[PDB]
């Protein structure tokens, strides 16, 4: 295998990336010995995020010098990680001719053994029997998984052997941008988990400017390891609009129109992400392992479109409850326009003389801060939205002026973990101003935002015919501010009531995220609140907490939440026994249909005979909706 080097340019970018998140990211921070030493182990970890790769021999080797690294990047002398990138690329290489061999041997899933997942806590292998040990296990698992999958013995040798070959070829199709990227990584990911560094474009990118405008899914897509996930959907895209991957899914599978389904188990993210894309009004296929560790996946067919901006749009809606009524708003994100759009509908909701309105930022994680303000703005006349701090500790106080408020009645606005930024100051600021009652889950609790630079200077084409173009920074220069003067991040907004999912704990949200920036206050603006509504928590969650009591999706969400509980401390942790395997998932149909069919019972439906035959429109009811409608129209009786 070619051996990799970093390429000339390299050396000027890393200086410049270093200047750049040294001097001018939000975070004053020391490029000191002991930062190094972290990042060297986040590197570690990014080469081998399973700890069964690397010898332990190996490992010291490097370690003994971690504290040089900060020196390294900013004289741009970074042969250290392509050593130990081409270390480690070597070994990952033992494993693949170690594991092609074990896939021969013949296995019994029969015998009482274990498999854990999470290895990031692990040892270092201390020797080649330990390495031979941990490889027999993931063969183990993988063989298993398609068992389950409800693969032969034959052809679950053949398929795991084609993405063995398949690693083994990507070992040698990785190239020089491929290990500096990386390396950036260490560096970007040791700042705050939102800053990075975004490799140039290549000849791939040309011929997409060749191809129209313009191609995807509207999904944004990271790595951790093997498994490739979502982070974020963007409002509007296919993706978003399918409402069947979410975000934290694990993709493993993509198709064609007339090609059968390509595993993608452990790639390069440019690799699968390459495959996903196509010209515009084309399809694909998409296949998906929910959540984590749930060991069963479904599959999505994506309508490939590129966004309609009637698919972006607010969306009105008017509930009603006996005679009462409730106009909804479900705002995607904060698309401009949004606060003209919205003033639009509150024209008709006046028409139908509706008794309070719900904002539902559910899943919207965001757009415009200058929207949110505009918003926030129509039901306070007047006043701070929202503080904005800078790289330089300046502070920046974003107000509205109307005088006037386009809608004077009560409101409530519903948020869910994957609620932010915008979403989140304006919850927060409605909040603040006590003009509305926050209903669902805590939000997610980004209370930053970051910019692109370039690391392209005007010079370099005078200078140089290095062409092969620089890429881009991304990294934190504001943190968000109430008007309380709390800032959102980590916490985001805590509503004023809780739907059961946001009594519990969960993967997601800022707070769980690798260094993220820690909460904080500045000292509050000075507002003109526009109410209290402190008087009705009491009788809001009370009538709240029996209806829901008494309600059947509830009652079932409960149960889920309690079973989570009950067997979360086993996740790590699966079975290799064929049948208790196939049995989990069997108890798991079993709970599906009869929770589905009791559903159809209450709606009038026919009942299924099957779990097989759930149309793949299937939309699950709104328990949270219905209740805040509910809650909505307490709050109007209340005054």
């Amino acid at each position: 295998i070619p051996v990799l080097k970093e390429e000339t340019q390299h050396a000027t970018v890393s200086e410049r990336v270093t200047s750049r998140f040294t001097r001018s990211h939000y975070r004053q921070f020391d490029l000191d010995q002991a930062f190094s030493a972290k990042i060297f182990d986040r590197y570690l970890n990014l080469l081998d995020y399973s700890h069964n790769v690397l010898l332990a021999s190996d490992v010291e080797q490097f370690a003994k010098k971690k504290t040089e690294l900060g020196d390294e990047l900013r004289s741009g002398k970074l042969d250290v990680f392509y050593d130990l990138y081409n270390l480690a690329q070597k070994r990952r290489f033992e494993r693949y001719q170690y594991a092609l061999s074990v896939l021969e041997k013949p296995m019994d899933f029969t015998g009482n053994d274990t498999y854990n997942l999470d290895r990031s806590k692990a040892p270092w292998p201390k020797n080649e029997a330990e390495l031979n040990a941990l490889w027999d296990s993931k063969v183990k698992f993988d063989e298993l998984s398609l068992k389950l999958t409800g693969k032969t013995d034959k052809e679950i040798r053949e398929t795991l052997t084609r993405r063995y070959k398949f690693a083994i070829r990507r070992l040698a199709q990785t190239n020089s941008e491929d290990v500096f990227s990386l390396a950036m990584t260490a560096f970007a990911r040791e700042i705050d988990p939102h800053t990075n560094y975004l490799s140039p474009r290549n000849t791939e990118q040309f011929n997409t400017e060749m191809s129209l405008s313009l191609e995807g899914i509207g999904a944004v897509y990271q790595m951790d390891d093997d498994y490739t996930v979502i982070n974020s959907m963007v409002a509007g895209g296919p993706a978003a609009k399918s409402k069947a991957i979410s975000v934290g899914d694990k993709i493993v599978g993509v198709g064609q129109t007339g090609k059968p389904m390509v595993d993608v188990i452990g790639w390069r993210l440019d690799d699968v992400v390459a495959l996903i894309k196509g010209p515009k009004g084309s399809k694909v296929r998409l296949e998906i392992l929910p959540a984590g560790k749930g060991t069963k996946t479904r599959t999505v067919t994506l309508t490939r479109e590129r966004i309609r901006l009637e698919d972006r749009a607010v969306k009105m809606s008017v509930k009603t409850v006996g005679k009462e009524k409730v106009g909804v708003l479900d705002i995607p994100g904060f698309y401009v326009g949004l606060t003209d759009d919205v003033k639009v509908q509150l024209q008709k909701l006046e028409k139908q003389n509706v008794s309070s309105v719900i904002i539902d930022l559910r899943s919207n994680g965001g757009g415009a801060l200058t929207e949110a303000v505009s918003l926030s703005g129509l039901f306070i006349p007047a006043g701070p939205i929202v503080q904005v701090r800078d790289n330089n500790g300046k502070v920046r106080e974003d107000s509205d002026t109307d005088g006037q408020v386009f809608y004077k009645g009560p409101l409530v606005v519903l948020v869910d973990r994957f609620s932010a930024i915008a979403s989140e100051i304006f919850a927060a600021a409605m909040q603040d101003y006590g003009r509305a009652l926050v209903v669902g889950e805590p939000t997610f609790g980004k209370g930053t935002v970051q910019q692109y630079r370039s690391l392209n200077r005007i010079y370099d084409q005078m200078l140089r015919p290095e062409w092969p173009a620089l890429g881009s920074v991304q990294y934190t220069i504001q943190k968000f501010y109430r008007v309380n003067g709390g800032s959102t991040q980590r916490k985001g907004v805590t509503p004023d009531i809780i739907m059961p999912t946001g009594n519990e704990e969960t993967e997601t949200g800022e707070k769980f995220e690798d260094n993220a920036l820690p909460w904080d206050s500045i000292d509050a603006a000075t507002y003109v609140k526009s109410g209290d509504l402190t008087a009705f928590e009491p009788e809001l969650l009370k009538e709240h907490n029996a209806r829901i009591a008494k309600d059947p999706e509830f009652q079932n969400i409960m149960k889920d939440i309690a079973r989570f509980n009950a067997m979360k401390d086993k996740r790590n942790i699966v079975s290799l026994n064929y049948a208790v395997r196939e049995k989990e998932n069997n108890e798991d149909d079993a709970t599906r249909l009869a929770r589905l069919n009791e559903r159809f019972k209450r709606e009038g439906k026919p009942e299924l005979k099957k779990l097989d035959d759930l149309p793949k429109d299937y939309q699950e009811p709104d328990p949270y909706l219905d209740e805040t409608v509910n809650i909505a129209l307490d709050l109007a009786k209340l005054e």
